[PDB]
């Protein structure tokens, strides 16, 4: 990753991609919206990590 994803873009991108609560719709959006735009990759990510939690399954 260098061209792309410099680096915490790319983690972000992996996190999102590895989010286990996170279904297909919800992390292929991020996921495209991120490979669109991995500068708003923390954006994207606080995000999804917040629909990982609030679909935790409790």
């Amino acid at each position: 990753a260098d061209n792309k994803f410099n680096k915490e873009q790319q983690n972000a991108f992996y996190e999102i991609l590895h989010l286990p609560n996170l279904n297909e719709e919800q992390r292929n959006a991020f996921i495209q919206s991120l490979k669109d735009d991995p500068s708003q990759s923390a954006a994207l990510l606080a995000a999804a990590k917040a629909l990982n939690d609030a679909q935790a399954p409790k």
